[PDB]
């Protein structure tokens, strides 16, 4: 491994140039924690390669839901290869729960106060000034310019947009440890590479506040750190272990807590292309997707015995019936199971205003719903085991994220048709 | 507790009629456990405890899921009242996993063949003839009466049917603690009072085979009892231990594992009778249901505000979109929501054939689905939560068996309008 | 007639390789009549043409029908040629009454409980264990091989699924001569060119209950010969007459016995493509189909005068109405005809949805029925037709199960795309 120059010191990693990969960049950790612009520098053993685990979880975790990350893969217990950055020097702060500052800066508001949506506040980079909260306005008035990016009222509406999505994905995924994330602070760089804006410098203990059952007096980040009264060799034990139980969960975050499913059962074999799309689209989810066979007209007793497989082997199951003409298939296959069922029928606009009724209006005792789209079909299922399956959900999240900013990239270029 | 005659003296149980309580009757455990028309037969202390606990557990459970059964309420440590009934002596039986006597009766059949759907099998009551296998044709051929009711065609298809629900509503039961039903036995009787036939008898650690982690040495069920070459005072401490095990656990059926919640959005108060429909039909479910009033026309900065408040709390959320003509509710909901969005609009017969089509065709990016009746919208939220909620399953899965009851019994009386 | 080796030699029939003829076999009928694995066996004069006889009409029969069955042409008096096929070692039973070992396998079941649908069981070959039966779930598990076809799930079922048509088709077909089916057995094999399942070995005298008029005590199948409590020359006389009568009555089961006809009425030439499929899909269930052109709208007394034609010369017939537009072709015949009218308009997506209400609403007086498919208008023809012609019926049945079986292997090969 080809190490360079060091680009950035800081007090708790370096960054180094890769002279064997172009416009790659190595973060490594060091063995140090610290309070503030105060005198905690202290030197950790075993800090680092934690440090390091963590925002390697996290980042793959945030990657493999589609978040736009800086980060390639971990190299060594205590550093990670990611893209290069020009960072912006806004700590942006998303928190569920008033805590910290947000009190001291909101005197009359009390420790507990819930925020929906999920509050987000930017404060600028400077210690020297003991990192002061900004306004959008300010940041947008200040045209900062990053690797030939102009941060711009679009680049600041979806860095906003994007600490509240990061940090709904991270709250929800932590929700199975019966870990309340109280609040976070990441920071946004810019790809030199791409011109993207992506998440970048790290997300580790010191970049939260964890409590377990939602009790602070278990809290398990940093805070711990900074709040004792002298930090002595026999504290700094204590904020160790904290540490280590975070680092040995947080692996359990990219764990899937539930078995998910979709069975497309498909009444001709002539369905094919469509049924194809929709497995292509559980794809994109990472929902195992069985596709099958079966005539509720022609062939109804193994509708049935089909539908018994699936309903039988313990596994959380969402029917799709793909039927055109008079699906018979949805109806049959709602009335009989305790499980969803979707109906996805092929319409074409030949016969497709006549067909859908046949899906739609079924004798009640029968939950069958209707979706048309068949990457809808997919994304419907999704929203269903995004109930109990965080990796999906934050899948989810993550896509109506870039739908989002793929709309004000869209809006930025076709305005300039305006000029 | 004003005990009277003794109606039946079992072998592990005796019915005494209650003086003061017409047409009901009191079931007293012993403390005695049986293997065959062998001399197998050993008391066991707190035995009739441990059998009167799990009967009333599971028959709670059964009854509260919406099962036919014959239980009133537990009478102490020992014994509980339920209706009378004349016994139907067959033992329904239902397996999910080959092995013992079907093994026996099927020889090549290997111990661990999956059954898809659930096999049932019909036993005739005999210690003298050492219980053997009847037919439905045998059942129906047999001419039986039971409280004035005569065993014909369609109550042996009720009663088979029956079996398989049963079955499927505490293999689901058992499922969150990692225990493989394998197997089980039901007696089901006519209720005096009623003419019904209900599940009667007892269900308790004699009736099923269960395995923790699917494991048949890990064997929790009376097979243990069964299966010891020789009794020994410290082979039935084994044997207690198991029982023990089982009574600790079976109270944990009955316990919710998952929060449901629904919340129906309307985009106008006089849309409240239609909300209120979905409301009651998410009580049939026992799942909570809220109503809000929101506009996407009108007021969709509150629609976001009310959405997220729903969103952050983590308790696992259906919405279901209420807007009747152009549905703006549903599509802003579903584009702006990771959690499942159902559009359930108030359509009438005058313009409901244009506004569906405001639900149905949506941009890509949309996971929206359509229910147009409004107590289909509440079983299909129920069918979601069915996958992540064991009680909500069974509430759906008992609940396709009664309407199945239910036309077998309507097709008999107009079946008198063809004579 | 190139003889070869001899490839099996039972009790009542050797199957011979033909040397000139590559993957075919002869098989050979012997003058042999058993019962049991017993002593109870006899030489039979003219046994070996009778049994040859019988086989050949009903594989004729089942095959004309459209069942896939192992027979290619009668070869003299005695034998047969077909295919070559590795036998699979289960006789499959049929029954639509209670008799003989199913009474003994159901004690309480009084000989002449109907079964509906048809009973289907399963026995294991072995004179040695006495023919035992065995269950589905049994014949999966063996794991049997036969010309490289694993008999698993999908190939059990279609068996099954089998032996109710063939015999349904057997029961129908015997119906017009006063004789009751009462129950029958045959064996299936794999073609060893084709590696289809195909009815094989044969259906005679010995292979089913056969009773005129209902009575039991006419009995003309084997069991005449089986029931003798001693085997006399005298005895054997009746038994001899027994299947004489048979053999008499065999042939005329393919012969219709009733006139079929289907008239399709065209108003526009230009209509003779959707005409022609109409015509096709009656020759496939052998109906004659007539096509004639005659308008409502501009020939109306010439629609009543060829109306007239086929009403007049006493041959049942379906008249099929193709007109688009304004049917007026079929209420004006459906008004002035007792014959059934089946219209098929040729509706296309472009003003098809505003023509069917011109088919669909017509004033009392009027049976105009409606069938939009031309394949399907046949299809509706034939079943008219086989309420009171055998063959027709046995066409529709056995194309209901190919349909089926035709499902069963696509959804086995698209299965594979699970893995
Ligand atoms: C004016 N411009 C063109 C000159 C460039 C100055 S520099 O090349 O030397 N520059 C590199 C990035 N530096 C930097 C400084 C501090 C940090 Br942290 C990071 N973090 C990351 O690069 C990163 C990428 O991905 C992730 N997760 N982090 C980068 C800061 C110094
Ligand atoms: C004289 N004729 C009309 C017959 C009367 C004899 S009896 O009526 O007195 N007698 C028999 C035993 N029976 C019996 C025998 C054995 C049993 Br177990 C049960 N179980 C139940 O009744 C029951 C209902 O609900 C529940 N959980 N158990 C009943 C019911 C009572
Ligand atoms: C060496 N291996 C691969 C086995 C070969 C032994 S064999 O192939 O020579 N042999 C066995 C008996 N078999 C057999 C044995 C008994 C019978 Br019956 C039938 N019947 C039919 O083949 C058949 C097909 O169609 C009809 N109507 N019959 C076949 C089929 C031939
Ligand atoms: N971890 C940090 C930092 C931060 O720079 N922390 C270090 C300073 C350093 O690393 O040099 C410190 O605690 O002294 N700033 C914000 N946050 C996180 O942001 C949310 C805001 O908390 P608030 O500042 O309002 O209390 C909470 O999660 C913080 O932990
Ligand atoms: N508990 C019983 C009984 C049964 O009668 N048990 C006792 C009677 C008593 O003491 O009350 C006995 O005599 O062993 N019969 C079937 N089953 C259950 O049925 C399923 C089938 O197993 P199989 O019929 O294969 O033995 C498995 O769950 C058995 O435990
Ligand atoms: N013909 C046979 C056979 C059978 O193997 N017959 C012969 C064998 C031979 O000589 O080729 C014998 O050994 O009796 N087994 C069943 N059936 C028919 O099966 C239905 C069922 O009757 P059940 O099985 O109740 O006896 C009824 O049609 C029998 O004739």
């Amino acid at each position: 491994l080809n190490i360079g120059k060091k680009l950035y010191e800081g007090k708790t990693k370096e960054v180094y140039e890769l002279l064997d990969s172009p416009g790659k960049v190595l973060l490594q950790s060091k063995d140090q924690i610290t309070a503030g612009n105060a005198a905690r520098k202290n030197h950790l053993e075993g800090k680092a390669a934690i440090s390091n685990k963590i925002t390697s979880c996290i980042f793959q975790l945030l990657q493999e839901a589609g978040i736009k990350t800086a980060f390639t893969r971990k190299c060594g217990e205590t550093a990670f290869i990611a893209p290069q950055c020009e960072m912006i020097p806004i700590e942006w702060v998303c928190r569920r729960i008033a805590t910290g500052s947000f009190l001291k800066r909101n005197p009359g508001v009390k420790e507990g106060y819930k925020f929906y949506p999920p509050k987000v506040e930017l404060f600028f980079k400077d210690d020297a000034n003991n990192d002061p909260q900004w306004s959008e306005e300010q940041l947008i008035a200040a045209k900062f310019c990053f690797a030939g990016l102009l941060i711009g009222q679009t680049e600041v509406d979806i860095m906003s947009h994007a600490t509240q999505a990061i940090f709904e994905i991270l709250e929800k995924s932590w929700l199975p440890q019966n870990c309340t994330l109280v609040d976070m602070k990441i920071e946004f760089g810019v790809d030199v590479t791409t011109k993207e804006i992506v998440l970048a410098d790290v997300i580790d203990n010191d970049s939260w506040r964890l409590w377990p059952s939602g009790d602070r007096s278990q809290q398990k980040d940093k805070q711990s750190y900074r709040d004792l009264k002298e930090v002595t060799p026999e504290g700094l034990q204590m904020v160790k272990k904290n540490f280590e139980w975070v680092a040995e969960r947080v692996e359990l975050l990219l764990k899937s807590e539930s078995q998910c499913r979709v069975v497309v059962l498909m009444g001709s074999t002539s369905d094919l292309g469509h049924c194809e799309k929709i497995k292509k689209a559980c794809g994109n989810f990472g929902i195992p997707c069985e596709l099958r066979v079966t005539s509720a007209h022609k062939g109804p007793d193994e509708t049935l015995r089909i539908k018994a497989e699936y309903e039988g082997d313990g596994i959380p199951t969402v029917f799709v019936a793909v039927a055109g003409r008079s699906n018979g298939l949805g109806p049959v296959m709602s009335g009989n199971t305790a499980y969803p069922v979707i109906s996805c029928p092929p319409l074409t606009p030949d016969w497709g205003v006549q067909d859908v009724w046949s899906s739609l209006r079924l004798p009640s005792g029968l939950g069958c719903s209707t979706v048309l789209s068949p990457e809808g079909s997919a994304q419907f299922a999704a929203q269903i085991f995004g109930l109990s399956n965080h990796l999906v959900w934050s899948k989810l999240r993550a896509s109506i994220l870039n739908t989002w900013i793929s709309l004000k990239q869209a809006d930025k270029k076709i305005r300039e048709c305006n000029l």
